[PDB]
């Protein structure tokens, strides 16, 4: 019933990025530069196939510094993780939701079985609870 | 003596990202959100080895739209490409420097055999002419 830490996610496929700056509704708690990563199984789902069990998506969040009209990546704040298991994570739509503080395997963040996460991702039922779109 | 178009670069290892905002000394031409990618061979150099022939680094530049203090990726503006070949690219320190407008293989940007590119990258001779640092 727990989400596996996604070991080696930094070597996976880079889906997309975004910057969330102060004044953005979501600046607490996902302010910063984020990168979405997808393992091979998650790419099947992102391309418009179905997500196999074992699909993992990672939201990789960095603090940033202002450096002379540049935003420069600072420390990692956290990662968010969605792991596909239709049976084991059926209470949250077939995805397990977990957060790791500073991307550390020992700093698990989710306390409610991922019901809060799922609460928002549920809006994306039609794209199997994934916001991120594959781009060129 | 032309740099090959790095087909498949979007499936490569994501090294790092940076936002260059208007007013940066290099807004013309690299204003936008950029993502650096490395093929397997380029990873060897980023980790502290010698860059082998066939190492390729890509600078993937996107426009962005500031939308309610999110910076949202728009269209690709260009890619920059460094291709390692100690013999063939000897005049520019063993890297071949090319740009592709909108990331299209038909839209070569470099017109001076890469001397201007080399002129700036020479400052990084001690890190084999590479600015980007591999981060976890
Ligand atoms: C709305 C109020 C959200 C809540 C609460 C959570 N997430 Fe979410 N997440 C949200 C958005 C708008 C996005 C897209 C970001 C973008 O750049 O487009 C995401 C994305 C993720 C991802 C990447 C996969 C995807 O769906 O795009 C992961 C892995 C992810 N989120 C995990 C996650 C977890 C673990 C949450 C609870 C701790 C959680 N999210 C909350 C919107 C919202
Ligand atoms: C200084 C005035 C530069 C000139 C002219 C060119 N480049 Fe360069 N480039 C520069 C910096 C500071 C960086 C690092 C960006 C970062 O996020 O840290 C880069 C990066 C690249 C890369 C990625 C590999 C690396 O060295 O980090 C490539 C592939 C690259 N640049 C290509 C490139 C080409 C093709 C150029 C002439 C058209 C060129 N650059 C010019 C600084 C400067
Ligand atoms: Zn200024
Ligand atoms: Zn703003």
């Amino acid at each position: 019933t727990k989400v596996k830490y996604p070991d080696g996610f930094r070597s996976w496929y880079h889906v997309k990025s975004m910057v969330i700056q102060p004044g953005h509704p979501l600046e607490n708690p996902v302010g910063g530069i984020h990168h979405v990563y997808a393992n091979a199984e998650a790419i099947q789902g992102l391309r418009g196939g179905n997500y196999p069990d074992g699909a993992v998506l990672v939201f990789d969040l960095f603090d940033y510094q202002e450096d002379n009209h540049a935003l420069v990546e600072g420390k990692r704040k956290l990662i968010g993780v969605m792991e596909r298991d239709a049976k084991r994570f059926s209470a949250t739509g077939g995805w397990g939701y977990e957060g790791f503080g500073e991307g550390k395997p020992d700093k698990r963040l989710v306390t409610d079985g991922g019901q809060g996460c799922f609460g928002c991702h549920a809006a994306q039922k039609e794209s199997q609870y994934v916001f991120s779109r594959l781009r060129d």
